């Protein structure tokens, strides 16, 4: 059911640190006018890791209060323990969120049949669709296609995000599942190309600074309209490398400050953008007409 | 300081993944009867990941309960939240810990400076021995040996467990540092390569099943005895390839199991060693004369 562009939104804050309602309440009401389909809160880019069990809840239930069902909110409730992971996709669901996404378990490494326990023991605990995560260079652990398309026989399980970037496999998985998951790019430079295959959208990072632009490069690539993807997607795909030119969100929390969206806060361990890159990024956005 | 044989000890659960609290307080008798130099508590071989907070606390001080001050006792103290990392530091301070070992943050990928920071900050709020802690393939992020060495002039920064494997760059560190802090090996299949390089040890697996050779093998390699370090790890040489079969701790916790010291529990996402490697880890065991 969720299609489009989902933007996979920073967590805005102030320079301390704490979490900074007002420019939150702001960028959500910003993605709505502008034509994104759907927020992930709380995931990778909105800092899982650094904030609270309380600061996950609030910052999800802000997201949830401010969208006042215009689109859908996917919850970010991935941990690597399965017992914690079930705890936080659990909140999520009390909070009214519309679905949960899960990176897989990092650090611990667990066997693919881990894997698939541990999907399966969420997807049990709560009735909640919930949407796989895979990004191996971040977590240590690579979810196999032969493992995504076992997951998608259980119930509750309703779809992937492939950050992998490989077009390919990420091809071979969506003609594997035939539709009994929907696939998402995790992956901007590529999530045209994986669009116009058959993937369900893009749970973008790019989409944080350019919603209106990746909200029509998916309708056209979900649409199955090769040159308008190939065009519109030309246009922004300076700003899908130099986003990462540092590990993400440092750099799309820099561009935002750029735009004068959010204050500089970022917490440790991560930094705001070195200082270097500040002016290369700069011309990016300047290059792509976002300032 | 901490030098030899140091076991990266597994936390023995009953079936249903509870602390087994009597077969731990066994174990941490048996290290020290045998020869083991020190113990880390809830490391990444101890299941840190999936133990809640409490657990985290309560383990840490029945190891040092038991151990009764007669060698030092470690504490794993890592975490990806520079915030988080400075509370189980000081838990652990509080708590009677000798030193802390802190694996960098895994899955959100901080920079070098990031890395250094995040260190910085937790050495400088809490007045306890601090030891890095590199594994790159579990945590996404290489902390560099030019890191390291500007990490080592920070007071309380007194050692890195270097689990690359890389001898040749274990050795280019150790050059570097020249005395400033401590190598311990992470990787059993190097370890006795990298202490007759100037390593003040192996934080060690394979010493949870060999807590006697291994204390040898460390002795011997420490005093720079190329013939009998060779020779002592060659008994055990088998046992640092099949403890990885699947991730560790996955391996090392049945082979303790075969041994009749703990029981099956191990925490989802984790699982139990697949069946498919049983017989093969219990001939090496018999091999080995552990068994
Ligand atoms: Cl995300
Ligand atoms: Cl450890
Ligand atoms: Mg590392």
């Amino acid at each position: 059911t969720i299609q489009g562009s989902i933007v996979a939104i920073v967590t805005p804050m102030l320079k301390d640190g704490g979490v900074d309602w007002k420019s939150l309440e702001k960028l959500v009401e910003w993605h709505i006018e502008q034509g994104t389909n759907s927020i992930v809160a709380v995931g990778t880019t909105g800092e899982a890791s650094t904030l609270s069990m309380e600061e996950h809840t609030q910052v999800i239930k802000e997201i949830i209060r401010v969208a006042n069902k215009r689109i859908p909110i996917i919850a970010g409730t991935g941990a690597n323990s399965t017992r914690e992971a079930i705890e936080l996709t659990k909140a999520a669901k009390d909070l009214g969120a519309d679905a949960a996404l899960l990176v897989t378990p990092y650090y611990n490494k667990p066997t693919q049949e881990g894997l698939y326990q541990h999907y399966k023991a969420i997807a049990e605990a709560v009735e909640l669709p919930l949407i796989l995560y895979n990004v191996p260079g971040r977590t240590g652990v690579d979810l196999s296609n032969d493992t995504a398309v076992r997951l998608a026989e259980i119930p509750n399980i309703v779809g992937i995000k492939d950050a992998t970037g490989d077009v390919p496999r990420g091809k071979a998985l969506i003609d594997a599942l035939n539709g009994k998951m929907a696939v998402y790019s995790g992956d901007d430079e590529t999530a045209w190309e994986l669009m116009l295959l058959g993937a369900d959208g893009n749970i973008s990072v790019t989409a944080n600074i350019a919603p209106k632009a990746m909200s029509e490069v998916c309708a056209v690539a979900i649409a199955k309209d090769e040159q308008q993807a190939k065009t519109l997607n030309n246009k922004i795909a300076n700003l899908h490398n130099i986003l990462f030119c540092e590990s993400n969100p440092i750099p799309v929390k820099w561009a935002l400050h750029e735009m004068g969206l959010i204050d500089t806060g970022i917490r440790l361990p991560l930094t705001p953008l070195a200082e270097q890159y500040r002016e290369p990024l700069r011309n990016a956005l300047k290059d792509a007409g976002i300032i």
